[PDB]
């Protein structure tokens, strides 16, 4: 609907690894999202396992938890008409076997534990999320010169 | 698509120029094996877009349509071969860029649906018209490719 | 209980290697994270090419299929990696250009199914036939990727 | 020494080669991205008559009745670009005129090896230019318009 | 000499404005230098005129920093052998009029004043900029999984 | 420069720049400019062909480290024909140090030490045919005919 909403997007530290920030990024940027917020990260073990509290109860819980603080994350907020899904679409399904070429993980991932980025998977949660990760004035608030090229309307 | 001489009209739209995408669309159509036989950079008169979009005129939202394609200038092209206007959009993508896939143009570079960077005829018969009326039949140049056997079983 | 040592054969036919696409299409298993292990350019013999479509030689045009695969130079490849050969085949496209999707090897660069530019085996067990046909044991390059534990979280 | 005014314009060519060698997409991309802006464009088979004016100051030459015949043997991509120190930058950007001698990163350094199919062609000075663009299209087909980033790529108008 | 070099690489509001964050990134990331600090900033007026205290006497100062003031900043430090002077061969020319096509001006920038992004001039600059635009906390330390294949070592 | 147009270069990718994932990049380098592939495959070629390869430096005191890490990995080796493409290849390679290398070169994209400057390019012609000889069975040579050579080069 609106085109200001916005979502979470982190390269994964496997991502980061494999040398795929640049191509990542550009996938968003060429798409005509908007980047309001980015940095680079380890954050800390409490804030992977408020992230991931949803698989608290899960056994391989521990194992993820130290797998995020294996290497460092790129944090951003990309903001746009309807960058969640198609946020989401542009990363291709979580699982990289069951994602489509042209995608991000259907170019550059191959195991589902080792799916390079992750993205908010609905509004609300990409709220949860951005609040999460980012404090409230590192996301920077521009208008793209080429707004109304990307955009009809608001 | 059964001959290897189907014509198809494919037009970068104002903001397909505004955003500098002439390179990377015509790349798409010239590595897929099609052939440019028509271009050229124009700003046509509204009466020109009047009928380019003659069965959208009894639809309400014909006047803004007309208007916004005067916004700025179109790349106009004629792409000739097998399949090209079927093929032609499925590379453009869904016209709706919210339900295109990544890979396409739309699904690279898109967003809004009256921002959708690019347009394809929708059929041969349509494409013949297109083509008729955007181009002069002197500006469509005859010529063959050094692959077209590659390109094309014999 | 799919392995990450699974290996398929990709080949460049000889429209893709004319056209000059081995970069691109090697980038493309390349980026995703699976292993060259074997690779060399070929122009194998007829004999060799009607064993690769065995399956093919009771059907018709099968001499204009071995024919044309003898027109030019091949680029034959071993690539491994966990589900590569099903994998290997979504990246290549459907095998007809004209129903492969942009983003895909055949739905950048390909148009008619006698000229698809490349060839993926369609199985775990013809990839393995296709390997032994097309290359020597020694030709497999025995190597381990330095990314390989950030591509794959077991083995 | 190099221009200051950002309506400085040029004609920059694909030749048939470059057409021919699917170089039309990758060739107009080295230019966009830049910042330059494009203000005409057309795939044309021009006359000989036209070739042979192009090509007015070799007419003389022992070659030139190949180059022109080698012209015209297949479409070229013709087109204005306008920015400042277009014309200078524009065949820094396309490489030195033989391939041997350009460097990679350009357009020929990229593409191109022999001379005579260095893939594009680029006006010499800003004379020669004004000169092209009028040989090379008529005066209604140079487009009127203002790029959404102009501010982003220059300082000062 | 030492492959922990650092220097800061910052991308100019005209970089972010005409979508360049990614490619300009991807040439250090793919030359073989290791990213340790990013984010994307609008830092105060103080920070910049700090930044620039060496022209603050120049008459186009006050308009160089309400520019430089004027979008988002993606503000970087990289880390590798010799990574301040190679920096700023991959940035290409101050003056992307002077730069080589290949380099990061010599393909996006025409405008010395819109040259699209900065990278620090020398060793001794580049700590001073990056403890200008950093905190020490925002350096991430790790090690690439190629080091070894990168570095003779 | 050279001017006949079936000169052949010998190019390998090195271990480190198989292991960084830049064998379809640095083949697209040459394949877009239009050089031919005659021959190519990955090798893991045993340490005497290595000291061969590098016989004139066999006097150097970075010969045997030299020798045993080209043995660390895969290798890709090719073969590519046009003209000046000795000299053209290893101006598209970029300077062997690729401190002293030029963005747009291979080395100036994607390398830093000359110990991890993951190609190789021959540095003359008669050197060329020796490397040529020495990594190839003289039959892995493919003969083929570009269908763009008439477009690539005018003449000769």
């Amino acid at each position: 609907s609106m085109s200001n909403e916005q979502t979470f997007i982190a390269i994964k530290p496997d991502g980061v690894q494999r040398g795929l920030i640049g191509p990542i990024i550009s996938r968003f940027e060429n798409r005509g999202f908007k980047l309001v917020a980015m940095k680079l990260v380890s954050p800390p073990q409490s804030q992977l396992e408020q992230h991931y509290a949803d698989l608290s109860d899960k056994p391989f819980f521990k194992g993820l938890v130290s797998y995020m603080l294996s290497g460092p994350i790129c944090a951003m907020v990309w903001e746009g008409r309807d960058v969640v899904k198609t946020g989401r679409t542009i990363l291709g399904a979580t699982n990289p076997l069951a994602s489509a070429p042209g995608t991000i993980r259907g170019d550059f991932a191959i195991d589902v534990g080792r799916n390079v980025c992750h993205g908010s998977d609905s509004v609300e949660n990409a709220k949860k999320e951005i609040a999460l990760w980012f404090k409230p004035e590192e996301l920077i608030s521009w208008k793209s010169a080429t707004f109304d090229w990307v955009y009809e309307k608001a």
